[PDB]
């Protein structure tokens, strides 16, 4: 049993402490190549990511899942360089997020399945690097094209055993429609993580997903604009619920019997061109720990609130390995 | 005086017979790298383009202006390879078309100007290849972002002397708003071609642009779905006006005194991923001459209708050189 990373297959035991929803860079296809000065320089972005991943590794992280798709401007050569330099495994993604270009938006469910399978089974671009996860997205009711993407993701997962992870507008309970479409294609919920689920406090929605077997992505714990005075763009992005409020959803699901279905992450980035200029600076001021926020702050917080070390080890080590290890029914 | 091509600067005399609105490939940023099998293979696309450009050269073409932007998936390395193999100069474009990703759509007018200037003055990606034209787009009333793109294009042209060429929804008379925005930034109409202008028969609109000094892009002459039975997608793309009807607009503008302001092209492509699957096959059935259609069919047609050889030489050689040669007022 092996998980594909940007430096090759690794064993399940090698994955270790794993952050399941992260980004080296949140961008757009071709953007880093065409306009590296937007990030200062490509080298500056690399250096920032390596420093961040090294600090995460010192805090105990061993693997991150970079859920950047084609249309987030995923650059697997960049991921490989940062992964080598920081000694942190990086799992790359296929799929499509919320900004597909026309050349993707016009494609059929069969064509999309071919593209996702290409990136899982053959390689990404000419790199030979294979994706270990499929990323999809809705923001409210699925567009007709997003329905095709979700179905193609299910077909690619059914052929390969690679899991699916989703972006939702959690306030619209998107996981319900995503589940319906996935299940219509015959995909096991055990192969699916419904992400950005910490954006909502609706326990009925969260437990309805977990009851049918879905993994719950509580993946934006440090995202908060509390204490940011009069920054409309940061408030729209990050919300005004505290990181403690988000983190307590981890305890809530544990207390309901779902500890094996919880996946926790920061949804951090080291560059961020697909939003307003200087958002990365704002985010780094909110959370200077970056990707180390989960082990340095969330884990001790949950221990203080009575969650055991063993349970948190299961959530951060056992659950990601069970999720990522290719299979049709985990 | 020199015009930048994908193989370096050329003199005005070297440009020769020039098609001012063409594409090697109409695609999306990063798409050819990530999914070359969509085109059969990258090599198959290269071979098809080289054969087409060789046939165009045999018909008299010496230069094409590839008006593919970043978001049309412009690959200047591909353009250079095809240009070398076919012995046809290719001018590359900067700017943005109708499918910018989030990382572009969130940018300011100043940021966009920096990006356009980068591609004109420094190089595209890491290739050192510099754009010789700026391409912009509206489809009806400009979106707020498209207003910024048009202003940034004007600023980049004012700094460099490189011309601007536009995509319009001609039925909505977009050239009127485009002109208004360009002029508000102080750009000379002599540096601007309002493209897809052969999509309309409205002489009041066309002469209103030409009267204030704009160049008129009659650039889709072979685009027609006449005789295509019950193909809705091809009819939506190509329209149901004949190529003869489009070509007679060249004569119409000559007869009104605007021969020096007419630019003629095919708006052909050798691959086309940003529309429905197999559209390239449909288009090649409509116009097997491809980019050779203008010299092989339109020029003799206009001669038969009484246009002189000298006038057509002025339109196909003199006007493109005057347009492309960098200057603030041509
Ligand atoms: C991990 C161990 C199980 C509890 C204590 C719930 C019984 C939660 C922490
Ligand atoms: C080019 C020469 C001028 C005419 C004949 C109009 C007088 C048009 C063709
Ligand atoms: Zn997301
Ligand atoms: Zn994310
Ligand atoms: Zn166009
Ligand atoms: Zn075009």
């Amino acid at each position: 049993d092996r998980i594909n990373t940007v430096r090759g297959p690794i064993t399940i035991s090698e994955a270790g402490f794993t952050l399941t929803h992260e980004h080296i860079c949140g961008s757009s296809a071709g953007f880093l190549r065409a306009w590296p000065e937007f990030f200062g320089s490509r080298a500056a972005l690399v250096e920032k990511a390596v420093r961040g991943l090294r600090r995460a590794r010192a805090a105990g992280v061993r693997t991150i899942v970079d859920v950047s798709t084609f249309d987030i401007g995923r650059d697997v050569s960049l991921l490989a360089e940062v992964s080598r330099a920081a000694d942190v495994h990086i799992v790359a993604a296929t799929g499509l997020w919320e900004d597909p270009p026309l050349s993707m938006r016009l494609r059929s469910v069969e064509e999309l399945t071919q593209f996702f399978l290409r990136e899982i089974q053959y390689g990404i671009e000419d790199t030979g690097i294979r994706a270990g996860i499929i990323k999809v997205a809705t923001n409210g009711k699925a567009t007709p094209f997003q329905e095709l993407v979700l179905r193609a993701a299910a077909r690619a997962s059914l052929a390969t055993g690679v899991p699916v992870t989703t972006h939702t507008l959690a306030s619209q309970r998107d996981g319900e429609q995503q589940a319906a479409i996935f299940e219509s294609e015959g995909l096991s919920p055990s192969r699916v993580c419904i992400g950005h689920s910490d954006d909502t406090d609706d326990l009925s929605y969260l437990t309805a997903l977990a009851a049918r077997g879905y993994l719950i992505g509580l993946d934006g714990i440090p995202h908060s604009a509390i204490g940011l005075e009069d920054n409309a763009s940061a408030s729209a992005l990050l919300g005004n619920r505290s990181w403690q409020t988000r983190a307590l959803l981890i305890k809530a699901l544990i207390d309901q019997g779902y500890m094996k279905q919880i996946l926790v992450s920061n949804d951090w980035l080291f560059g961020f061109s697909s939003y307003v200029t200087n958002i990365m600076d704002v985010m780094d001021s909110v959370n200077p720990d970056g990707m180390a926020f989960i082990p340095l702050r969330v884990i001790p917080f949950l221990r203080e609130k009575g969650v055991s070390n063993e349970t948190l080890a299961g959530i951060t080590v056992t659950n990601p390995a069970r999720f990522l290890s290719p299979t049709l029914r985990a």
